[PDB]
């Protein structure tokens, strides 16, 4: 299936989903897909997360992945649930070696040059710049992209509707991760779809 | 004792710098009398190993070593009787040595790759260090939101008025602090008064 | 011959060179040496970078190194090109292990305590603080230098002519990395030599 570069190009914004109630999963996936945000990152931060992946996987148009993958075992459990891609807050050689060996579409987080160097040693060149606003923001990413010209990025962490277009004007950025499209209360599918359509319209220099 | 239990004993772990060996016993006595029985003695001073042996004989003191940079320093602190060990950062070498030695290590972390390295080694308790140069409480709040099973001790720039704000987060078990021992000759009544105030800090993690 | 500590002490500023045209390599190296900045870091960020290193090495007095070295094979390629030192944005165990094996004067980037501890475990004690203005600046470097008292640093990343003396007042700092002496665009050899002479006169608490 798709490699992580192809996943990143599909939509300007990758929603970062924290499912506290399993009944929220289907309405959230349907509303995001209705708004054109087809790429869904379900963080493995809650007990029902893997079940939420199995529910969202059956929504037509949804490209479901697992976030907060911390090790090869969690990548395996998420892949067995049907995840098409995997995101991690940071990178280890054991996690990256396992993803390459399994041909899993992994998007590891990086915060500094040594993280990126470990990723390049493993054959990876696509990373989440995370957590963006705690590690110097767009100016820090602009410098890191200047050092690693063959790498492309997905900043995540404190991104907003106001700052997302600024990141997306950089050619080295393919998309951003975002939490604002689904507010942490009970889902409102109309509001979620309207935020998704608004984010769907964001300009991308790289696409 | 394991590091999670050590962190839960008191809201503040004093970070002690003993330059005058004569100060060690009165300081540890005053801190214990004030309810701060967990003592981190930095190894940087020449008399630090001798100070650890004196503090270990104070009843109720739980004495550990700070600024542990490598396996050799850990072995020296363990030979001196330290019950726990604190490092500014984490290496695979120091971590595998602490696990093999059954040493209660509390390694510093600054980013997700540091945490994931520790989790791969079996560690899940970390010092968030240097806290005020890596984004403070807002950055720690995000990191704790990602690593739901990890618990932290922020250290580096913590003050008596900022410490309660960190302690409102249940992922924070305690803070490290330098203010409980004022510079100059020890005033045992003043140290015990500051210690009693710190021992009364409320924390969401421990009733 | 030279270890990385001796390279850092040669001049207050190590220019961070990005060569977009091979024809500019010789004039830039000659202009820098004429201004007294003999230590030249050619970043491996453009395809012609290794070719530019071979050209600059022929300028008398030039001490040529490679920057943005990402792995052990890249260090070997830069060494075969004639580099006398090597700079890396970060540190991996594989890169540091190969550098110590080959006695290569490596200056690896650090941003946090785990980076420094990995370098110390390899026997390294000289690091660039990079990228300085995105990882907390001088206040962050001050705290890190007070943790690792035996380590000495080269801050790089957003250093300016105004801020370089501020960093160079700290005795834990041996030099700074800078881009302002040879910025982007076609070289101005008169401007480069003049900026190199001003950088050469920067006071240093550590070196004198």
């Amino acid at each position: 299936m798709r490699d992580i570069d192809s996943v990143m190009r599909l939509a300007p914004v990758m929603p970062v989903l924290v499912i506290e109630d399993i009944a929220d999963a289907k309405p959230i996936a349907e509303a995001l897909v209705a708004g054109g945000l087809n790429v869904l990152e379900v963080t493995l931060r809650t007990p029902c997360a893997l079940e939420a992946i199995k529910i969202m996987k059956e929504v037509p148009g949804a490209v479901v992945g697992a976030g907060t993958v911390l090790n090869a075992k969690m990548l395996d459990q998420a892949q067995e649930a049907g995840c098409e891609f995997f995101v991690s807050p940071g990178l280890t050689a054991d996690l990256g070696k396992h993803a390459v060996a399994q041909k899993a579409a992994l998007l590891p987080g990086v915060a500094n040059a040594a993280d990126v160097m470990l990723g390049l040693d493993l054959g990876l060149d696509r990373f989440k710049f995370f957590p963006a606003e705690n590690i110097g923001g767009l100016p820090a990413l602009k410098s890191m992209a200047s050092v690693f010209r063959q790498v492309r990025f997905c900043p995540t962490g404190g991104i907003t509707p106001t700052s997302a277009p600024k990141y997306l004007e950089n050619p080295s950025i393919l998309c951003v991760g975002g939490s604002w499209v689904v507010p942490a209360g009970k889902p409102d599918v109309a509001k979620i779809t309207a935020l998704a359509k608004e984010a769907s319209a964001f300009k991308r220099a790289a696409v």
